């Protein structure tokens, strides 16, 4: 009934089809219609109540944009990115989906494309001064981040920050830990970090950006250590879905509150998958 968290698309064994939806406030999931195509290293976001699965990779990369419209429990496609974007980050300014990097084969894109609901038309901006696939993406002050990846040659703890007015990006601070695969959120004004690949393990840790300082700084880290992991934040909570442990395809979903800066197990995916997109509404 209410605000549910939407995982669609994921990998376990082969890529996937599913949307299903979870809704905290009685720890149901729902079953929805799958994705045309199964997909996995997608992202999910939302706009005027519209999902969208972005990018990925087929069962073969995607340059595809889709969209479920909850109300009538179908998926229509969109028009398509100008490059495969496998790996992909997706932030939303205004209304606006922003596809930020990813792969295409053994292309790593820096390349930046806004996609305009309104018209049905991608356009590209401002390339990213790095390569960077398996990036996480953040909005903050209608300012776009994107945080660590892997640019083809090393794996990174370096962000930087686009600006829509001026069409440019500029570097951040780095982070503490390499990380790509990091599920990357923003909770209460700071940029969160959460999970990733440091290029020999995955990551239980988690950092958080405060602006105002310009600093990274840990909290309390993730019961299960994962990468690929889906996002997203709802009532001022951080969850975390799935990913890839370096052994098993996680099932697991933690919920992290900041006010007690503790990660609880909430619930379970009806199967473990890693490379889901994540969305809220
Ligand atoms: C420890 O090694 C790692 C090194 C580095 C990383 S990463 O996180 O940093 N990273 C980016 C980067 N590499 O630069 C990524 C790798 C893979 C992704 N998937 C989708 C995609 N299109 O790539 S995925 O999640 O769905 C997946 C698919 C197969 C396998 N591995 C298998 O063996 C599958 C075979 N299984 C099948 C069933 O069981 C038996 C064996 C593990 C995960 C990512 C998706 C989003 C973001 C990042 C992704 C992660 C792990």
């Amino acid at each position: 009934v209410g605000r549910l968290i939407y995982t669609a698309g994921g990998y376990f064994r082969q890529s996937l089809s599913y949307l299903e939806a979870y809704n905290p406030s009685d720890g149901t999931w729902l079953r929805l219609a799958d994705l045309q195509v199964p997909r996995s290293g997608l992202a999910g976001c939302v706009v005027g109540g519209l999902l969208y699965a972005v990018g990925g990779r087929n069962n073969t990369d995607s340059s595809a944009l889709d969209c479920y419209n909850p109300m009538t429990n179908q998926w229509s496609p969109c028009a398509p990115m100008s490059v495969p974007r496998n790996r992909i980050g997706v932030g939303v300014i205004d209304g606006h989906i922003y596809a930020v990097g990813g792969s295409h084969g053994c292309i790593h894109h820096n390349s930046v494309e806004r996609y305009e609901p309104e018209r049905d038309e991608w356009h590209l901006v401002a390339p990213m001064l790095t390569r960077r696939i398996g990036v996480g993406v953040a909005v903050l002050n209608r300012l776009l981040y994107a945080v660590g990846g892997f640019d083809g040659t090393n794996r990174l703890n370096s962000a930087e920050c686009y600006y829509p007015e001026r069409n440019e990006w500029r570097m951040i601070t780095a982070m503490n830990t390499i990380r790509s695969g990091a599920g990357v959120c923003v909770l209460h004004n700071c940029i969160y970090a959460a999970g990733g690949y440091d290029g020999q393990d995955q990551l239980n840790s988690v950092e958080r950006y405060d602006v105002e300082t310009e600093t990274w700084t840990f909290v309390a880290p993730m019961k299960h250590r994962r990468s690929a992991l889906g996002i997203t934040v709802h009532q001022g909570r951080i969850y975390v879905l799935g990913g890839y442990d370096g052994h098993t395809f996680l099932d697991s979903v933690e919920c992290y509150d900041p006010d007690t800066d503790t990660w609880s197990e909430v619930t379970r995916m009806t199967s473990g998958r890693s490379g889901v997109g994540v969305a809220v509404t």
